[PDB]
């Protein structure tokens, strides 16, 4: 019915922006213990919400090809959803050296998103739906 | 005999990760292999991680999760070598990541760095013959 206390309400959602960062895993595991999930992004006029409230922070959301194509963690369609990736992104760069390519979707400095190495630390948002 | 595909180098063995970790998680890989994170205590072994790992930010076993500089073998960090970046250590903020800066790393040029010990980075293990 109401959003959690330090959640806001966007167009029948509740979002939580953290201020600290942590592994795409970890950060999915902490949206399931608030009964929530990594942001699922379907829209241009909630992706502009996300980006105003983020600024230009790497932070992760809710889409990810650890287990072969790419899927949204509350099972929205990819294929047909909403998209907005970098220009030359997604690349499943393996140039890192940090073994692997890169599996995780993170909202980059200018809203557009990038998937990187699901190890590294940034700030995420959790969603709940009304 | 050092363990196969470890380097000995003055009566240590090393070995160089070719993938990354967490420093928590780096560290945990090395004492599995009954070895701790490498601990540099002379300018002949900086040279000689540096050597092997190249251009590329590298955790080492020195951090100050608990309070001061420690090493992680017990070594004193006061009275030993130390090969700080310039500027460095700087407990930076300014990541956004939640705390300062506890971990230190080799950097580019093989000076040292503390980085938030949640980095993925490469890692060096070392154990003593
Ligand atoms: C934070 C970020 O956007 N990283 C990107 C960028 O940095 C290297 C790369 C290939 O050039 O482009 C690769 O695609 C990374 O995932
Ligand atoms: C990889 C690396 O050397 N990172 C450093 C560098 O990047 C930001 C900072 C302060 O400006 O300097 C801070 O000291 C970081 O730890
Ligand atoms: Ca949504
Ligand atoms: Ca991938
Ligand atoms: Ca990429
Ligand atoms: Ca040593
Ligand atoms: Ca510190
Ligand atoms: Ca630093
Ligand atoms: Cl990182």
């Amino acid at each position: 019915t109401c959003c959690p206390v330090n959640w806001v309400e966007h167009e029948r959602s509740c979002y939580w922006f953290s201020r600290s960062g942590k592994a795409w895993a970890d950060a999915d595991n902490y949206c399931r213990l608030e009964d929530a999930h990594l942001v699922v992004v379907t829209s241009w006029e909630e992706q502009k919400f996300v980006q105003h409230h983020i600024g230009p922070v790497n932070t992760w959301m809710g889409l990810h090809d650890q287990n072969g194509p790419w899927k949204w963690v509350d099972g929205t369609d990819y294929e047909t959803g909403f998209k907005n990736w970098r220009p030359e992104q997604p690349d499943d760069w393996y140039g890192h050296g940090l073994g692997g390519g890169e599996d995780c979707a993170h909202f980059t400095d200018d809203g557009r998103w990038n998937d990187d190495v699901c190890q590294r630390p940034y700030r995420w948002v959790c969603e709940t739906e009304l």
